[PDB]
Formats: C-alpha cells, structure tokens, sequence
C-alpha cells in the first residue's frame, strides 16, 4: 500500500484517554503565564512539522524560486506522518520545537505560509531549542576538567538532555596527586557530586536529569564501582569493556588475571577475571547494576575508529558516542504497519526515508548549550531511528516473541529498515552535502565496511552494496538504533521499542489493556480471566484459554532469559548505534544463570547487556 | 631598641618542639618522591624571603646597576625577621612560596645568586603559586553562574584558599523559572552542591576546604538559611546590607521586615525581633550564624559605591569586593615587651618591613581566575594583623578584661595603623599608586578615614596620613586582624588578639603551661596548683594563688561576653578591614544573653559577630 493510504487509516485515530493524559500534562506547549497553546496532540504535530521542515532553507539544491513551495511539501509530509502517529521523534524535539519563536507563526495554516514566515522561524529559536536526547561528554584526570563536566551534566540536564560519561580518566583511590602531595578522592567519590549537582537541576517538572556512568574493567576502582549502588540515584551504572569481547571472553574461559592498573597511579592490582565477573552478576542480581558496556564492540563498527573513539553511551545505553557528541532519536511503530498477515513494506521503506530526512533535518534546527556539542554533531550527523510496536506487531501476526520465527522475522524487518536508511543517506549525501568526517571514515578509507554484523537475512549482499555506494556520498555516519520509547510509545498506544510487553492488563500512575488482545480474545472467554490475568500477570496456567492465544501473547516474564538475548542479538545485527533491552529474569534466578547470561552476551553480537531480576528491588 | 638588636634576641631561637611537629607536618617542602627538602625552620624563612624579596625585580626606583644589591638587601631583612617569628605570613604564603622554581634556587647562599637567579625564580613560579589566604566570589542567579562558582570554589580550594559568598543573588525557593517553567531550589539547597564538591577537594595533607555561606537578614528564605545547620565545610553569617543604626532602630521599634527578592513575586513581612531571636537561638545551640555587618564594611570602603563589599572570607576578617582576593602577616607583639613598655621604635621598623614584604607577595602571587588577578592588581589590599596580644598583656600585667587593656589596645593598633598607612604612601611614591586610588574616597573626598577611631591621641596624625594619601597610596587598605591558627602556634605565641583559652593543658603526655606563666609564677606554687588547673582550666578558683596572678592570668572563660565585645571594638576602631573574634560565653548563657550581645554590638563599631557558648557543641 502506498504511505499516504497508510496515514490515512491512522490519522483520525485519535490517541487514547492516557495518551492525552500524558500529552496535557508534558507535551502541550503553555505560554509564560501557563495557559495552554495546545490542546491536541494535532497541535504538536504541526508545530513540530513545521519547525523541522524549515530547516530546508539551508537546501543547496533549492533554487530561492522554489524554496517556499518545497518547505510547504515537507511541513505537510512531516505533519501527515506525526498525526498518525506512525513516526515520532524524542521527547526532546516535541518539548522544545519552536521555543523562541512567534505564537502567531507556529501553528497557522500552512498554505498561509511564505518564505519570510519560514526565515522568522529559523532566526528566531532561542537558546533553549534543544531537541536531541542523547549525549556524551568527557570527564577529565584534572579538579578544573571534572567541575567543568558537573557545569556541562547541569546545562545539558536544563534543557532537557540525558548525558553520559566514562570516568575511567580520573585516578584511582589514593593516587599521588603531584600539585598537593594528597591523595586522589578517586571517581566513585566524584561521580557523587555529578549526582548532588543533578538533584538540584531538572527541565522544571517535563523532565529529570538521567545519567550514564561507565568505569573501565581494568580501573583499580572497579571493585568499588561495581558495589557503589548500595547516593547515585541519577546515575545507571556500566562496566566498560575496551577491549574485544573475545578476547575477555578467552580471559574467562581459560580463568585468567585481570591487570588493574591506571596511567597516572601507582596503585597496581591482580584480579581473577572469574571474580570480578562473579561481583557484577551478584550485584546485578540483587539490584539491577551495574550493566555491562561493550565499548571495544562499538568501536568495531565506528566508522571514525580509531581517530575517534566511543568511551560510553547515554543513559539508557542505546548510543555509543564520541566525546562532546551527542544524538537525536525518532521511532517508527511498526505495529501500524500491519496488513492482512504480512508487513507492508511498501509503506514502510517511504516512511523510512521520510524519516531519515526529518531526524537529518532536526540537526539544522537544533541549538546545543556548548559549542563543542555544536561542532561533534556538524562534523558527523550521527542519527538514532528506531523502531516501537514490534511486540504488538508480533502479536498481530501471531509469532511468539519467544521462538526462532519471531526472531528471523526481527533480523529481516531490522535488515529491510537498515537498507532503505543507508540508501536514504546516500541520497542526502548527494543532495545536501556529505557529512564532513566522510573523507577519513571507514566508508572511504577502507573496502567492505559495514557498521553491523548482519548473518540473519537475504538483504545482506544489498546491504554491502549500499555501503560500497557510500564512499561516496553519505550525509550521516551511522542512523539506527532501538530506544526504551519509555514515553513515546505511550504516545503512540503502541508496545515499547523491541520489548515484549510487560503486562497484558495493568495500571500506571489508570487503566491499560492490550488493544491487540481484546481484538482477537473472545469476550466472554476475556471477561472471564480478566481478574486472574491482573493478579498472575500472565496467560500462562489461565485454565481454559486457548493453546493458540498463550503462545502468542507472551510477556517479559513469560520468555526465559535467553530468548530475551537472542532477540537482542537479531536486532544489533543490523543496527549501526545500539540497542536498549533488559534481560528480565525470574525471581527464581541465580547468580550463575545471570553469569550464563554474560558468556551467551559475550558469543552474540550484542553491543551491551541490562538485567533485571523480577522481585529484586 | 633598634630592630637590629630585637632581631639577634630572638633569631638564634628555634620553635619548639610543638611548633616542630606543625612545621614537619605541613610546612616543610618535600620532593616529588616525598623526601624533605626542607627540614629546619630557617629553610622555610629561606626560601619564602627569597621569593617575595624577588618582586623588587619589578621596583621602577631601582637602576640595573644596584638591582642585586637592593633585592640581596630586603631577602636578607625578610629572612631576619621570618627566622626570629617576629613577622609571620599567612600559611599559604609558607606552603606555597617557590612553587615551580627549581630546588637548586630556593635555598642556596645568598651570596651565591645574580640577578639572572632572580629572574629565573621570577620565571617559573607555576599555576599552584597561591600566596593568599582570603577570597571572595559572586554567585549569579543562573545555572551557568552557580556551577562557575562550584568550580571557582573547587580551585580555590585545590590551592589552600578559603573563599566565601553571598548567596542572596539567588531567587528563593519556589520562584518561577522562565526557563524551564520550573520552581527554583533557592540558595539552601545549592549551598549543598558547593558543600559535596568541597568535600572532595583539599590541599593535600596540608588543609580542607574553609568556606563562608552569607544570605542577606531580608532575603525571603533567611528562616530556612538561619536553621541550616551537611554543610560542615561552611561557616554561615546573616548579612545587613542596610546601616546598623537602621536595623538596630527597627529592633527598638518592634519592627517589620519586609523579605523580599528581585526575582520573586511573593513577599513576606515579619517582626525583626522575632528573626533575631531565631538566630540567636540557633548560635546559643550550635554557634551559627553569625552576623556580618556588609553596610558597615561599605561604609569604610574606600572603592564604594563603585566596588561593593557583599561577603567576607571564611573568618569575617576581611571584607572582599566580587572576585577580590587579600594576602594576610602578623606581627608577634608579645616580642616587643621591653621593660613594661611596648618598644615602640622597633616595632615601627617591623611594621614598614612587613607592609612591604606583604605587597611584594601580590607581585609574585599567582591565582587561578584571572577576574581575581585583576581585582587584587587593581586594589592591591593587605591585611596585617597581629598575634601575641594576650601574652603581651600578661607581661605588662594587664587584666584582658579591663578599660586598661581596651584603652592599650586600641593605642596599639592606631599606632601599627598609622605606621603601616605612612608606609603605603612611601610605596605609592616609591613603586607607584594602586590603580583605583583616582576613584576612591581617599581621592575623590575630604576627610575620608578608613575606620572609626576615637580611642586614641594618635588620631590627629592618622587624619594627617590619610590626607597625604590622596597623592600617594598603594594600598586600598593594610589592617586586619586574623585567627592566626596555625602562625601562632609555629610562633609560640598567643592567638591573633584572642585572650588565651587555657593556661595549661596536656600535649602529646606532656604538660604545657603558658611560658609567661611560667617566669611569673613561684615554681613551687605551680606545681602544687598545677592539678586543680587544668581540672578547672582556670586559676579563679585556686585557693593561695596571689590575688594579682588571678587577675592578670585570666583566660577567655574568665572574661565576660561584653569584655570580649569591647575589646573587639577597641582593635576594629583602627583596622580598615575586619576583626576575627570569637565572644565566648559561659555555659549558662541564655539566649537573651545572646540577644543582648547582638544588641551592644549594633551600638559599638564591630563589623560583625560571631559568638560561642561553653559546652553548646
Ligand atoms: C587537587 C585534587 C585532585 N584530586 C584528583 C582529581 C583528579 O582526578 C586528580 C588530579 O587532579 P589535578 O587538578 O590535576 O591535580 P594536579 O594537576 O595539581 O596534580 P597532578 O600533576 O598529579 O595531576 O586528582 C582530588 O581527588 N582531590 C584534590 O584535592
Ligand atoms: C533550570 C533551573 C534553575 N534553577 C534556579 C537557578 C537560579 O537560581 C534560577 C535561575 O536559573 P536560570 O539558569 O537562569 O534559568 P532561566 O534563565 O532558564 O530562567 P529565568 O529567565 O527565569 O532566569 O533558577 C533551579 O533551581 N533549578 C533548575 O532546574
Ligand atoms: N534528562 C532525561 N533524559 C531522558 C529521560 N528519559 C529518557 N531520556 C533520554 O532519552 C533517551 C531515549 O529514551 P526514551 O525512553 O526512548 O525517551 P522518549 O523519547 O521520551 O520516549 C534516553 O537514553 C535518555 O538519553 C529523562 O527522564 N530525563
Ligand atoms: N582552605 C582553608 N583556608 C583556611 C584554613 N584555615 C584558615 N584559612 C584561611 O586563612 C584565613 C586566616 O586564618 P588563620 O587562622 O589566621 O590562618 P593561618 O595563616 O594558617 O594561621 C582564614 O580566614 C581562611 O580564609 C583551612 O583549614 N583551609
Ligand atoms: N546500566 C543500566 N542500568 C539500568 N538501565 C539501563 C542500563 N543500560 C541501559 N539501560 C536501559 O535503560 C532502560 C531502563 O528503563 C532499559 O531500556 C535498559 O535496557
Ligand atoms: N559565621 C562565622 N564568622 C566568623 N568566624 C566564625 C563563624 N563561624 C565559626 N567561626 C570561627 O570563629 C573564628 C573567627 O571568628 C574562626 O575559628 C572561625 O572558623
Ligand atoms: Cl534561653
Ligand atoms: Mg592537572
Ligand atoms: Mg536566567
């Protein structure tokens, strides 16, 4: 089907009662005095479709003579697509979409609109226009480098950023410091002052700060940092892992010693790799943290490796980024692409594209709070679209998330997506100018780069090619990733980025049931169950309800810790960032079984690993 | 007698063994590898006079050809005058002095250096060359100028500075945040911030972060501030910007105070006697806030209103303008008793020695900020003080606590006062005028005086000096007087002009008695007594101690909390700058007595308050 058919069967879908909940309380704009400028989620779409749109000025291949009715074209296709709600951007870009800018420009008709309209918009965003979700700065061996990290955690948490950092840089407990003969606090110590700031700055009551904090395996301190979360409540907490993973899976294997050491620090230390891993998986286990962080697995696929290097993520993991770099996201749920037993990828590869562009185009339009920021993102445009719905989608097309179907299916919905976002980035490299680093990546230095693994689907020789293409012309060094969609799958009445759903029927702080469920369970079979599912939290021993259905509509707890990792693993084959996944675990799990987790993490192709025990906090 | 002769008394004197231990501890320089390179007293008094005797590298009055032998001229008196402890400059003058110089430099025979050595030592001072004891920093109402002062704060400290803030820029608590649509955390809560960054900051072993929170008595969260005390690296003091006269006639009133703030819409009344007393409650239970007079400091500022005084260092002694920065000495009194007199014709020698040893540690003084390099080169502020006061008065036979010590005292300091002025005019005309001195009040008025005087005959000439002035200064102010913690004990003399607070105690077990006690007491009777002393820890109660003793040996418990009062204003009536005193008060004290303290403090000169009571911590 074409897309424009596709919007039409969404666009008056009007978001459900606890989407607009969300929507009224966060995302509808107020003006000074705090009266509503919005009111519909309509509201947001035209406005964040026109902000973005503008950014269409800057096209070279526009002749001035056709500027106005090209920008027109994009602000309707961005609009369209928005309403229905089959694509959204982070939360970012539809807080802060036209902040700065006239009321009396935002949202009026759009054939109403002319080029000095357009030009008003773009001159007039403010130093609040900050509409990327992910960051990462360095934190430096230095007093003067650290308090001026805290400064740029405080202005980037301001407006709205979550920022990560990895504080292996900073020395070990007890290290000489030669300016004061002293002794170094070491970075479990400072990371609490990251914290103390980041309690007192918030985005007012839209958004808190959120915080990654990564120390290396190898840091004298690590042993610290691995217990440090029993405070740090901003902060989620990764071991950093450099190196390759074979090669710390090897370690383990044949139960080998871990040299702990740092560059500015006598303090020097031997541990058995068997025990450490044995502390994290403890830790893990009773609480959640630490998460592992496969930095030297993200730097394989780095086209700006080595003279680049990704030292951590964003909070939430999805996004390895260089330092002072930082990235937008956008999800498309592919749960609306459902059409009588199949995938509709006609419509999908369209809005792929069309959402390339916009997630490109949020860049221009975007205002960082440090010009460090400004400039890493100018030179490489990285972008992070993913995907929501896929485990309504699943549910649609009756796989269960937890068999090897549904995990070919992921590969080659994954490989289909990543191979029309490369090619859109050709494009875009072709008509608006390649981005800047291009020349010393890896797409030109090198033959046969591909920024994944791949190994799951028929797509992989047009991947290659696309990528050969891309010596050539690229605008973006890397596009994809797989976010929580914490809110904006909310917003979109969809399941969460590729997670199952956690529950069939509950209630958050009301009322939440599985659209998908209610259309193909009976309802007097539904009626009936309906207590005993919000008690059990499964289908799974509910006496009396369809083999068939059971099978299909699993959640987290329902699929065992592996398939969850497997998942993950079809996924990141064909994802250029990241990817956002917890491990869910039963509450009747070991300290070994999350360990087995780690050895099967380290064979995959997975770029990082979260778990979470059920019943542990 | 001449200096000379007071110089060969007490040159050949080594610091006692307690002194050693301090000196050992933390003065001494050590290499990288933690050997000292210093391991006597003398090799401080070395290498401190040879860097500060350096600054006359830079005096215009001298010709190439007589450079060395002038600069070879003043090391020499600087390290006469260290070496007997009858001038000592604040601790990090001792700690931080040579920095960055090459170690074959610092301590090699005077005889052995040429001017080329001079100049090298000039060089290569390095970024840790800190000199100064006393800062002041703004603290902006805006994100991004609260964690500039976190860092600010951060620097300082790494140095050995203390350094304090008014804190009242910041909008109370629950006030609109344009920015976010937020409610501020108010100044409270960011004084916690400065507090976590501080605690993991400090000069080495050498010494903690020292930090001064002031919140002005009208500000709308002054409640909550004055209840504050988590922030243990802080001393606190309630600010009044308005006239003492002021406060004190809406105190006699019953009055109101309005509490309000620029950047805040809600406005508070409440009875000034009922604020009062909340802080004398909370300094009776814990001895904070104190009070800090800024509308009097202004009043004897010669920069205001151009410059204005809103916040002193951590110990209220001096009164900084924003980013301003002051380097501290004393004068060890005790040293010039002579026959029951003070030798006045030695220690006006010492005091134009000093005053220009502590104008020459600006000259090779290096700071972190460059806005505080620019505020001290502008202003060029000293704080000469004193210590030995109290043991000066035990050997002239003086009562601390009489009319005769208060009329000594402030007799005494109008004399160093009067010293030290004329010696900033000779400097003005020798090396040149402080650059704001066009726009101050010793300029711009007739009859300006930098205090309050009236205690003393040497009133007339001190008006006479300060009208000179006008053509030649090169100090904004010279005086202070300082808590003298640590160059007290490495003197062996009596704190700042703080009554002795024991007469005997235990070291380690080693007895220690007051040496003047010691020459005055019969031998027999002391060790008798010795055991009820320091049970007691005063001689009042002591049963055949001679009546004379008991009334000349007094120490701070013996004397009354009005005592203490009066005679801080005896000093502050011929110091430009402020006064460290603590009015201690009995364990019995009510908060009334409080209230009255405060009261008397309004009616006499003091510009600022801080008390104790016995047994409250
Ligand atoms: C000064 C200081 C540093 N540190 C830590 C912070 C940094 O991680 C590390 C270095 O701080 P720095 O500010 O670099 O100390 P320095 O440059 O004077 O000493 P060096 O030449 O040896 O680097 O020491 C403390 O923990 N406490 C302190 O007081
Ligand atoms: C952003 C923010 C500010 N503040 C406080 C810090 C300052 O005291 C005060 C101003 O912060 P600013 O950073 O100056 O906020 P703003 O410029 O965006 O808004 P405005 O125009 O109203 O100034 O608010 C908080 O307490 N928490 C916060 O999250
Ligand atoms: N400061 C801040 N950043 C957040 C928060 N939640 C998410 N982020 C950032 O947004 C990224 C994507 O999270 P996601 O749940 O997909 O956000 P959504 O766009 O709001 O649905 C995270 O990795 C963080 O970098 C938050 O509560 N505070
Ligand atoms: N950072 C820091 N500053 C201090 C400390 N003690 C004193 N100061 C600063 O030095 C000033 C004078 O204090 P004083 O006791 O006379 O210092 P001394 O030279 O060490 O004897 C105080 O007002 C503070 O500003 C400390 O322990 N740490
Ligand atoms: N170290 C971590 N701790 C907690 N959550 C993490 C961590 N790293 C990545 N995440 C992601 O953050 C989200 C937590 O709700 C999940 O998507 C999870 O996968
Ligand atoms: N608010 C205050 N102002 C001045 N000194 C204080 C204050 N609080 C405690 N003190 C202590 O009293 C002495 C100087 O008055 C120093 O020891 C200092 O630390
Ligand atoms: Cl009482
Ligand atoms: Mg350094
Ligand atoms: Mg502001």
């Amino acid at each position: 089907m074409k897309l424009s058919d596709l919007i039409s069967r969404w666009i008056d879908v009007e978001p459900s009662k606890n989407a607009q909940i969300i929507l009224r309380d966060r995302y509808f704009m107020k003006d000074l005095d705090g009266n509503y400028l919005e009111t519909k989620w309509e509201d947001v779409a035209r406005r964040v479709a026109r902000v973005v749109a503008t950014a269409e000025l800057l096209n070279p291949s526009y002749k001035k003579n056709e500027k106005l009715d090209r920008i027109k074209e994009w602000e309707d296709i961005f609009f369209r697509v928005l309403k229905a709600r089959l694509f959204i951007p982070n939360s970012p870009t539809l807080f802060n979409a036209g902040l700065g800018v006239k009321h009396d420009l935002l949202w009026k008709p759009i054939d109403q609109m002319t080029l000095e309209d357009y030009e008003e918009i773009y001159r007039s965003r403010n130093h609040l226009h900050m509409l990327s979700a992910c960051f990462v700065v360095p934190v430096g061996d230095s007093i003067e480098e650290i308090f001026e990290a805290v400064k740029e955690y405080a202005l980037i948490t301001k407006v709205g950023g979550g920022v990560g950092s990895n504080f292996s840089e900073l020395r070990p407990k007890g290290s000489f410091v030669a300016g004061t003969h002293g002794k170094a606090s070491g970075p479990v110590s400072f990371m609490h002052v990251f914290n103390s700031a980041i309690s007192v700055v918030k985005q007012g009551s839209r958004r808190r700060g959120a915080l990654m904090g990564i120390l290396n395996i190898n840091h004298p301190d690590i042993e610290e940092f691995i217990d440090a979360k029993k405070v740090l409540n901003f902060f989620n907490l990764s071991v950093g892992f450099p190196m390759d993973k074979k090669e710390i899976l090897k370690l383990y294997e044949e139960d080998g010693e871990l040299e702990l050491s740092h560059p500015r620090s006598t303090i020097r230390k031997k541990v058995k790799i068997r025990e450490l891993f044995r502390k994290i998986a403890t830790n893990a286990w009773k609480s959640g943290d630490p998460g592992l962080a496969f930095l030297g697995e993200m730097n394989k696929y780095y086209p700006l490796y080595p003279h680049r290097k990704i030292n951590s993520t964003n909070p939430c993991g999805e996004i390895g980024l260089s330092d002072y770099e930082a990235c937008n996201l956008g999800s498309i749920d592919v749960a609306k692409f459902y059409n009588n037993g199949f995938v509709d990828l006609e419509a999908l590869q369209e809005l792929v594209q069309i959402a390339v562009r916009f997630l490109d185009n949020v860049i221009d339009v975007n205002v960082f709070p440090i010009d460090k920021i400004t400039k890493a993102v100018k030179e490489s445009r990285r972008l992070g679209l993913g995907i929501m719905g896929f485990a309504d989608l699943l549910y649609k097309l009756e796989i269960p998330y937890n068999s090897q179907e549904a995990r070919d299916f992921a590969a080659n919905l994954m490989a289909f997506i990543a191979l029309h976002a490369h090619r859109t980035s050709y494009e875009l490299g072709k008509e608006k100018g390649n981005f800047p680093l291009l020349e010393i990546s890896r797409y030109r230095t090198e033959d046969n780069f591909v920024p994944f693994a791949m190994g799951m689907s028929n797509y992989d020789d047009e991947i290659r090619e696309v990528m050969k293409m891309t010596k050539e012309f690229r605008r973006n060094v890397a596009l994809l990733t797989i976010a929580p969609t914490g809110s904006i799958s909310n917003i979109a009445d969809t399941s969460s980025g590729l997670e199952p759903n956690f529950l069939l029927a509950y209630t958050r702080f009301l009322l939440y049931v599985n659209q998908v469920l209610r259309e193909k369970l009976n309802p007097e079979i539904l009626k009936r169950i309906e207590k005993e599912l919000i008690e059990k939290g499964s289908l799974k021993d509910i006496p009396d309800v369809p083999e068939k259905i059971k099978k299909v509509f699993v959640v987290a707890l329902d699929i065992d810790p592996m398939d969850h990792l497997l998942m993950q693993d079809a996924f990141q084959r064909y994802v250029d960032n990241n990817i956002s996944k917890t491990i869910n675990m039963p509450q009747s799990a070991t300290v070994d079984d999350v360990l087995n987790v780690y050895l099967e993490a380290l064979r995959t192709n997975v770029r990082g690993i979260t778990v979470y025990r059920d019943g542990s906090l």
